């Protein structure tokens, strides 16, 4: 065997330069970290990636012999980036904190063979190509959103798709928690929500919750992947759970039955009663105590059935909620026209066809310093259909292939937005078609390591032709991962 190249990663490093005889991993090599809690974790999650592949003990230690060195200390590569030096001497990787040690560890398991992810004891060599790889982000906001309201996913899913995203260095997690077809979260102040809100889904299924229990396993294991989540409660529309468990929260007073179809634009909260920010300010209370991140989505997409006037008055309204508990205000963005506050964050979906007034209308809120998270519909929509041929998934933003979703540059994209606005990426997941784990893998690979491309990777380093070579390159461990993909035509996959 030789090594996979040095720069056959995906996100691209920020800097490669190859060089000198490879490092090859062998029965002897030692996994050594400073003497911490925080550099234990980092190598003892290391360990369990090799020990069973290569069958080696791979003590964790921190004294000695070394082999595979990972160290914290001060250096230029920010809070995330990471410096890893290969070659007959050993690998080390070198960060500033754990979340790039984590990150080198993501970069190290894509240069070993790809036998490295099976479950049991494979030939070597290990190699690791020799050489320095100097790497750090280029947007700090790099998120995949799974969607548990249309279709429910349980713990043990959530975290098997959190350790999807964690392959790419997504660094947030967005989870989509409410919706018209389910409620996700137990509020203590509002029990039905969960208790009756949760008890279906998309088709009347049996839906699903997590309980607070249930909410903080998934908090602290997406933490330990260097993932803060940012929680979702949709509004002011996309709410009928909400609305059919309490029917005061209904304009007419009356709770409409649950629903389980797939339409959207109907549902509103009732902007003119007091009850409903009784509402708002229980639940996001009760999101905020169980959330450590810095940032609460409020949703506000497909509010159809909110006349406009309304739908200004219930965003000035409910923001300052978000400020009052600590945390930063997201919204879809809708929220553009809707007075964001400061510091607020605005997540476009938009497409190529979405009017030109309402594409400009989210560029003069960058303008006026409105951060932009970027997420068209016509790109990083991983439910949208590949060709007409894909068996799952919706079509209304146009086919999109694996070209597509990969090939544009984040900073040169909604005309009028300064390029500093842009804080970064989202590839969201919708469940409206989508109801079990190897689905949410079919749709979601092979576009999203090119989401996570984009929010990492350089701008020198964005090209087709050459990164498609290094995506074919990934199948190979997602077939000993097993992990389903869509082998697009486009790709040239060995
Ligand atoms: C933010 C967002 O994409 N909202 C909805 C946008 N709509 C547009 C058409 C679909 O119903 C789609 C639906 O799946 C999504 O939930």
């Amino acid at each position: 065997a030789e090594p996979t190249p040095l720069d056959r990663v995906i996100p691209a490093p920020a800097s490669v330069e190859p060089g000198g005889a490879p490092y090859r991993i062998t029965r002897g090599t030692h996994i050594r970290v400073d003497d911490s809690r925080e550099a234990r974790r980092v190598g003892d999650y290391l360990a369990d990636l090799l020990r069973p592949a290569t069958g080696y003990r791979l003590p964790v230690t921190s004294h000695g012999h070394g082999g595979i060195r990972l160290r914290l200390a001060e250096g230029p590569y920010g809070d995330e980036g990471y410096r890893l030096d290969s070659g007959r001497e050993g690998v080390t990787i070198t960060a500033r904190k754990a979340a790039g040690l984590f990150h080198g560890v993501q970069t190290l398991r894509q240069l070993l063979p790809a036998a490295v992810e099976k479950d049991s004891a494979q030939p070597g060599p290990w190699l690791v190509a020799g050489g320095t790889i100097e790497d750090t982000p280029r947007y700090a906001w790099r998120s995949a959103m799974l969607d548990v309201s249309r279709h429910f996913f349980s713990v043990d899913e959530v975290k098997r798709y959190i350790d999807r995203v964690a392959l790419y260095k997504y660094n947030k997690l967005h989870l989509h928690i409410s919706d018209d077809q389910g409620w996700r979260l137990a509020i203590d102040s509002w029990p039905r929500l969960a208790t009756y809100g949760g008890s279906t889904e998309v088709g009347g299924g049996p839906g699903g919750h997590y309980t607070k229990a249930d909410y903080e396993e998934i908090v602290r294991y997406a933490a330990s992947r260097h993932l803060e989540v940012v929680p979702e409660i949709d509004m002011p529309g996309h709410t009928n759970a909400a609305l059919a468990s309490y029917a005061e929260l209904n304009c007419d007073g009356v709770a409409p039955p649950l629903y389980t179809g797939t339409k959207v634009g109907f549902s509103t909260l009732c902007v003119d009663k007091d009850v409903t920010y009784d509402f708002v300010d229980d639940v996001l209370g009760e999101l905020a105590a169980l959330t450590p991140g810095r940032y609460l989505h409020i949703g506000g997409d497909e509010a159809h059935s909110t006349p406009q006037a309304d739908f200004v008055a219930f965003m000035k309204r409910v923001q300052p909620i978000v400020a009052k508990y600590g945390k930063t205000v997201v919204g879809w963005h809708q929220l553009a026209g809707a007075e964001p506050v400061e510091g607020a964050l605005v997540q476009y979906w938009g497409l190529d066809r979405t009017s030109d007034a309402e594409k400009a209308q989210v560029a003069a809120a960058a303008r006026n310093g409105t951060g932009l998270i970027l997420s068209p519909a016509d790109r990083t929509y991983l439910d949208m259909k590949y060709t007409k041929d894909t068996p799952l998934g919706l079509s209304w933003a146009g086919y999109v292939e694996v070209r597509r979703s990969y090939d544009w540059d984040p900073a040169a994209y909604l005309p009028g937005a300064p390029a500093e606005a842009v804080r970064g990426v989202e590839a969201p997941l919708w469940t409206e078609t989508l109801s079990d784990p190897d689905q949410l893998d079919f749709m979601a690979f092979p576009r999203l390591p090119g989401v996570a491309e984009l929010g990492w990777s350089p701008a020198s380093t964005h090209d087709w032709d050459t990164y498609k070579v290094r995506l074919a390159g990934q199948a190979p461990h997602w077939e000993a991962m097993g992990i389903d993909y869509y082998r697009s035509p486009q790709v040239p996959w060995t």
